[PDB]
């Protein structure tokens, strides 16, 4: 199936998902000489105070830290969106290396890392007939570069050594994502897809220009991850990430002047 090896990375993903060439996919590459402010959005509203965590989970991509979604609580709304998106999971991709792991780029700069905060539109009952809509979806993104530790980010960092395999998950309660976020809100938007196979078209991507700093040891752990089950042979869970893809007929919107 799927991953990010030579033979069953990006490249190959459109011979099992035909819109992998499609028309809105996504990461891009944000030139943001090009991006123009857009004064018709409203203030961006992230309100993550009553978030509740439930477990964290290795699925042999990365590895994703989902929330109870059943009532409102973490929600994502303001900003290009219409209406209230709930957050349901979050999780990073990342490289092997520092210079790499991002999957938007800015300018063409790579960072080491970025984390997605998945959020579906509650107007359409849930995440499964959220991802049949165009608007189904909204993605938070925020990159990751290597520098001072990130306070918030070590819960994750160590229960990482608990779920090292594909498969694995434990549980992972009142873990507080207001501790991912940058300072400023600022952000580029654009309509994209899911980055990860079956890469459907449903999202409207926020991507935070200001990144987080996060410790070369606290990285250094994520690399220590495994894309294989238990008892496999050890293939290291880095570079998990896909590649910019062209634009297309669109455009990108900046928050700020
Ligand atoms: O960011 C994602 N993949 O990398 C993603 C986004 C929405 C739903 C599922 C996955
Ligand atoms: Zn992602």
């Amino acid at each position: 199936h799927w991953g990010y090896g030579k033979h069953n990375g990006p490249e190959h993903w459109h011979k099992d998902f035909p819109i992998a060439k499609g028309e809105r996919q996504s990461p891009v590459d944000i030139d943001t000489h090009t991006a123009k402010y857009d004064p018709s959005l409203k203030p961006l509203s992230v309100s993550y105070d009553q978030a509740t965590s439930l477990r964290i989970l290795n699925n042999g991509h990365a590895f994703n830290v989902e929330f109870d979604d059943s009532q409102d609580k973490a929600v994502l709304k303001g900003g290009p969106l219409d209406g209230t998106y709930r957050l349901i999971q979050f999780h990073f991709h990342w490289g092997s290396l520092d210079g790499q792991g991002s999957e938007h780029t800015v300018d063409k700069k790579k960072y080491a890392a970025e984390l997605h905060l998945v959020h579906w539109n509650t107007k359409y009952g849930d995440f499964g007939k959220a991802v049949q809509q165009p608007d189904g979806l909204a993605v938070l993104g925020i990159f990751l570069k290597v520098g001072s530790a990130k306070p918030g980010l070590q819960k994750v960092v160590d229960v990482l050594d608990s779920i090292k395999t594909k498969g694995k998950s434990a549980d992972f309660t009142n873990f507080d994502p207001r501790g991912l976020l940058p300072e400023s809100l600022d952000y580029w938007t654009y309509p994209g897809s899911l980055t990860t196979p079956p890469l459907l078209e449903c999202v409207t991507w926020i991507v935070l220009k200001e990144p987080i700093s996060v410790s070369s040891e606290q990285v250094l752990k994520f690399r220590k991850l495994n894309f294989n089950g238990e008892g496999e042979p050890e293939e290291l869970m880095v570079d998990n990430w896909r590649p910019a893809q062209p634009l297309k007929n669109r455009q990108i919107k900046a928050s700020f002047k």
